[PDB]
């Protein structure tokens, strides 16, 4: 109870970090001005599943120079299946389109779909090369599922920073890294995400149309990265949130991310 009350009472990111005895990295980015507010914006955190947003972007980018790549069918083998494979588990022994694998990995965070897409694009090195070409010198993809979700202090594999990921979401989901139809498809997948109802979305008011991608690991990490489109029109905002908080429960980590959303909504005003 005391921890829950301290989380609810926190009105700024530093106080919220203290309330959960964690390490919290947040960037709130105004795309009209480039202005950012946050906490630990340039510290490294494990991407965990949040990298899947950029794996899908790498696929879409490759499809712009490989006609019909999105329609290519990829076998789903029994040996490819992992514990978290909510969509691909139904297709073991048959195949799925690249496009449907992308959707599955964004909106359900399907780990098998991510590994199959890694095989399509050329692995973590291809995702990192896409990130670098897009202008992100910080974020890096190094490993496959599920090993990529590990984190060690000082080990930069599969990490980002809140500010690097916020800028990348702007360039890729809103900017000109991808062709318009490609970026719109990616935006739609993020808008359709099914795993974030208790995270940033739970703290953001109805004035925002939200697209997001979550992530977590079993030790202490819980993340959510989001694009906020004002339903009334105007410039979008980007909100990234990376948390490590081993002293609280998985469900309390969601509460922290929801509180990030409530604080951010108030700061936008
Ligand atoms: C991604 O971080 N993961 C995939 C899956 N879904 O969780 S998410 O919805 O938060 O992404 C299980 C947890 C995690 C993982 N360990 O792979």
């Amino acid at each position: 109870a005391p921890t829950d009350a301290a989380i609810t009472a926190a009105s700024d990111f530093a106080a919220l970090e203290k309330a959960c005895a964690g390490r919290l990295g947040v960037t709130l980015l105004d795309t009209a001005s480039g202005r950012r507010i946050g906490h630990r914006q340039d510290e490294r955190f494990p991407m965990c599943s949040t990298f899947k947003s950029m794996l899908a972007a790498t696929v879409l980018s490759q499809a712009e120079r490989m006609p019909a790549l999105l329609d290519r069918r990829v076998p789903v083998g029994e040996a490819d299946l992992l514990s978290h494979a909510p969509v691909t588990r139904r297709h073991a022994g048959k195949d799925m389109t690249v496009r449907d694998l992308c959707r599955a990995t964004i909106i359900t965070s399907d780990n098998t779909a991510a590994n199959l897409l890694f095989g399509v694009v050329g692995g973590p090195p291809a995702v990192t090369a896409f990130l670098r070409a897009s202008g992100d010198t910080v974020s890096r993809s190094d490993r496959l599922e599920p090993e990529l979700n590990s984190f060690a202090k000082g080990d930069p594999r599969d990490t980002t920073t809140p500010a690097a990921m916020a800028a990348t979401l702007q360039r890729v989901v809103l900017g000109e890294v991808l062709q318009p139809a490609s970026r719109q498809q990616l935006a739609d997948w993020l808008i359709d995400n099914e795993t974030g109802d208790a995270c940033l979305r739970a703290g953001l008011g109805k004035r925002w149309r939200v697209g997001d991608k979550t992530g977590s690991n079993g030790e202490d990490a819980r993340n959510d990265i989001a694009v906020l489109w004002p339903v009334a029109g105007g410039a979008p905002w980007v909100l990234t949130a990376y948390l490590q908080a081993g002293a609280i429960s998985y469900e309390q980590r969601a509460s922290v991310l929801a509180q990030v959303g409530r604080i951010a909504d108030r700061l936008i005003g």
